[PDB]
């Protein structure tokens, strides 16, 4: 089997992407944030504190003939940005782009933090990291991908995120029309539960390539590119007037600037992020100070190849017995 679904930016900055997901019988379609940096499929639901719902579409298990309470199971998660959610668990039928899993753990939110409430476009998350990070207790549950894997033509999914445009998540096949040149594959460590890999270096604009190992995770659920302070300083030094602002919470630059591209290494291959991808616009409405899309990972504890980086590439998440990551230009 295979699946194929379109993923759409939630706003004009590509802050996140939503993908329609069918849950239950008859189908209830929710727009979920596919997140390769976590491993819980959770939804706004009929159980969510009413004051914490503001425009989201909710899953109502009582209206699904295939929903079953997973008796005793609870979940609670906190994300890198400080947001959180928690609740109880149902199993139900879940389909993504024509690909169906029966008995998928659907984690029903009783509580969500402000950040989730305030984002009316995101109805929940669909985690695609390794199932070892799943927070369901006392019986840990599998991701959608893990459940689907054995039925897939190939044990892979691909992320093809658009810049200010829709893209595609495919399951079970590699669309050879979706990228240019060849795909370069690189080793993955699953030791922390993430799609963790090592970039071979970077360049800033038309500058010479710096060979240096940068360990990081491929994370579709993170907006920006977070790299070591040395790298990020070298990038922003090439932008007149750019500075790290503690008041704003990272690097800002004059909105009148033209940003240089940023290149990262995948083995001997190179992925180029156009400068425009690194512009996240005024810090506040009407400001001439703009927020940068490359930020320091210092104090996160890990480097994160988020959407800014991933949307410049066609990315293969290979879940074979020995997982790997593939990157192609497009």
């Amino acid at each position: 089997s295979t699946g194929s679904a379109t993923t759409t930016p939630i706003d004009s900055l590509d802050d996140a992407y939503i993908t329609p997901v069918q849950i239950g019988t008859p189908a209830q379609t929710l727009n979920l944030d596919f997140d390769t940096g976590s491993s819980d499929l959770w939804v706004f639901s009929s159980e969510t504190t009413a004051s914490e719902v503001d425009g989201q579409t909710i899953y109502t298990p009582s209206k699904s003939t295939t929903a079953k309470l997973l008796s005793g199971a609870t979940w609670s998660i906190s994300y890198g940005d400080g947001s959180s959610s928690s609740g109880d668990v149902y199993t139900d039928t879940v389909s993504v782009g024509g690909l169906t899993v029966t008995g998928q753990a659907v984690e029903s939110a009783k509580k969500v933090s402000s950040s989730f409430t305030e984002d009316s476009t995101i109805d929940g998350l669909l985690g695609l990291a390794f199932s070892t990070l799943n927070t369901v207790s006392p019986t840990q549950q599998k991701t959608f991908f893990d459940n689907a894997k054995a039925s897939l033509d190939s044990p892979v999914f691909t992320a093809d995120l658009g810049y200010h445009a829709p893209g595609t998540y495919n399951f079970g096949f590699i669309d050879t029309t979706a990228y240019t040149g060849s795909i370069t594959y690189t080793a993955v460590s699953t030791k922390q539960g993430f799609w963790e890999w090592t970039s071979t270096g970077y360049a800033v604009g038309s500058g010479t390539f710096k060979s240096t190992s940068i360990d990081g995770i491929a994370d579709t659920g993170t907006t920006l590119l977070y790299l070591p302070a040395t790298v990020v300083s070298a990038y922003w030094a090439q932008v007149s007037g750019a500075k790290s602002s503690s008041s704003v919470g990272g690097y800002v630059f004059p909105c009148s600037a033209t940003l240089p591209s940023f290149t990262f290494g995948v083995g001997s291959a190179r992925i180029v992020i156009p400068g425009d991808y690194i512009d996240f616009g005024p810090i506040s409405t009407g400001s001439s100070s703009c927020f940068g899309g490359i930020q320091s990972s210092a104090g996160i504890g890990i480097n994160i190849f988020g959407d800014v980086a991933l949307k410049a590439a066609f990315v293969v998440f290979n879940g074979a017995t020995t997982p790997t990551l593939g990157f192609a230009s497009k």
